[PDB]
């Protein structure tokens, strides 16, 4: 689709067997999701933004379906106020910013 | 342009006659820039980022060029890790996300 930016660009994702709403975020390097369980190995990580840093768990090689488009990559899990799809997965679905 | 997301979508902005680097950020409701002098009055605003809430200074009706496109709108000034162009100004320059 072509998504305007009058409102937040929220889409439905499927991750870990769960449907969630997430923000398509060109300003986020990395995908970050609210607390949930995911399978496999993980390691701790700190990510920072406005407000400072938060501690997250880094899970690699996780499959996500974003608005119907499958992708695989790293997913960070932790206390984010909103689920965010960052560039690491936006590239995989062919997302571009156009003007 | 059509900007892919393999690297951060950084552009040049011009504000107050000065060139700066900023990130095109679909996950930001609002444009937030690092400490600088802007004309006129300001109003208080709280914004909530990934690490919590921060106070910023809200300046309205500021002339700003974004990758060569003219915009006039609200600019927040405060402790951000990078200058961010949010949806309030991305809409002014006609940006959409496409996949
Ligand atoms: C500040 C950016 C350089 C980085 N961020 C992405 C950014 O899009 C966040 C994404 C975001 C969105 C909502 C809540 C928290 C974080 N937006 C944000 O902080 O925007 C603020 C300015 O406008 C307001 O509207 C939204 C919050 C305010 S971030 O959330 O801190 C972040 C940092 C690292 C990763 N991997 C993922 C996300
Ligand atoms: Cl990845
Ligand atoms: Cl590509
Ligand atoms: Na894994």
């Amino acid at each position: 689709p072509q998504i305007t930016l009058w409102k937040r660009p929220l889409v439905t994702i499927k991750i870990g067997g769960q449907l969630k709403e997430a923000l398509l975020d060109t300003g986020a390097d990395d995908t970050v999701i609210e607390e949930m369980s995911l399978p496999g190995r993980w390691k701790p990580k700190m990510i920072g933004g406005i407000g400072g840093f938060v501690k997250v768990r880094q899970y690699d090689q996780i499959i996500i379906e974003i608005a119907g488009h499958k992708a695989i990559g790293t997913v960070l899990v932790g206390p984010t106020p909103v689920n965010i799809i960052g560039r690491n997965l936006l590239t995989q679905i062919g997302a571009t910013l156009n003007f």
